[PDB]
DNA sequence: CATCTG
DNA sequence: CAGATG
């Protein structure tokens, strides 16, 4: 956790660049096993052989990390922080709609910056175009300040397109966090469920009050279930308008919402624990559902969630006010 | 995974 | 349809 994060962070620079910059998926993926158990790993790392004796750890590897511990740099760190071509690809992949294929063709046409890209408006499709216009609010963090009077807009127009509806907004921001990255609104209606088949509407319906209004102001993914878009809250009173923010709305059958709004409300690690206790107390639990454990090796059947409380009972446990879902 | 592009 | 992006 901090005894061999030199190393760690070295092997994650390596392993991104492979990725990224080649295409190099093997390695890549051969980086990142490696951070992965040094991570783990319990000692101070004093050497390469000492690494090589890990799993993962094999003798190229070895190699970085006895350069890294003998002098404070890798060249090849070194030489990589340098080249623009790489520069670039990191850079151009801010844009949301740019991943590295795309970061590669560009660099490879030339466009290597926001300007480039804006001269070259053509070759960007809607999401990447939109992504341009909007690179300075989306990189901004949003204050839960904001976060509130969105949650409340949202909140309100779902309540009069239907009563009936049932929206949440996961996320950080749920788990108390003062400011967050976008807004996820999770979506149901006693309507729609697991069997029941379709209704698009019970998604579009929505989206478009929300436009309607004014709040949603770009599509970038529209979808039966799942929406994409760009949001913002109403300037006030003309001097101060409010930054663009990321927004998704996500439609879910009324029967399997709760371990959804679980799930997404995190944390990462509160999942996996609760995950692994349900395991424990003989419980399977996914995005979608929470399963009774047979014997056999394994086995299923949907287990009847009302609440997020339905779930931890379930594997009998103590309720967490969001908050408290952090680790 | 669900969407989009081409 | 494969392949990219989030
Ligand atoms: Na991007
Ligand atoms: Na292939």
């Amino acid at each position: 956790e901090t005894l061999n994060g030199g190393i760690t962070d070295m092997l994650t620079e390596l392993a991104n660049f492979e990725k990224n910059v080649s295409q190099a998926i093997h390695k890549y993926n051969a980086y990142r096993k490696a951070a992965s158990v040094i991570a783990k790993y319990p000692h101070k790392i004093k050497s390469g052989a000492e690494a090589k004796k890990l799993p993962g750890v094999g003798t190229k590897i070895a190699e970085k990390i006895d350069e890294f511990l003998a002098t404070g740099k890798l060249r090849k760190l070194e030489k990589i922080r340098q080249d623009d071509t790489s520069s670039s690809i990191n850079f151009l992949t801010r844009v949301s709609g740019i991943g590295p294929s795309a970061a590669r063709k560009f660099v490879d046409e030339g466009i290597k910056t926001l300007e480039d890209l804006r001269k070259n408006e053509d070759k960007l499709n809607h999401h990447q175009r939109i992504g341009l216009k909007y690179f300075g609010d989306f990189e901004k963090r949003i204050p839960r300040e904001e976060m509130l009077q969105m949650q409340d807009i949202v909140l309100n127009e779902v309540k009069k397109v239907d009563s009936e509806y049932i929206a949440t907004v996961c996320g950080s921001f749920r788990r108390g966090a003062e400011s967050s990255g976008d807004m996820d609104v999770l979506l149901t209606h006693p309507s729609f469920t697991s069997e029941s088949t379709k209704q698009p509407k019970l998604l579009h319906q929505v989206v478009e009050q929300l436009q309607k209004v004014h709040f949603i102001t770009d599509t970038l993914s529209k979808g039966e279930t799942k929406f994409m878009g760009v949001c913002q809250l109403p300037s006030k009173n003309d001097e101060k308008e409010y930054p663009h923010r990321r927004i998704d709305i996500r439609l879910i059958p009324k029967d399997q919402y709760y371990c959804g709004v679980l799930y997404f409300t995190g944390s990462d690690i509160f999942n996996k624990n609760m995950r692994a206790h349900a395991l424990e107390k003989g419980f399977t639990i996914n995005e979608y559902t929470i399963r009774p454990l047979g014997v056999t090796g394994v086995a299923g059947e949907p287990l009847p969630v009302d609440s997020e409380k339905d779930i931890f009972d379930y594997i009998q446990w103590k309720y967490r006010e969001p908050k408290d879902r952090s680790e």
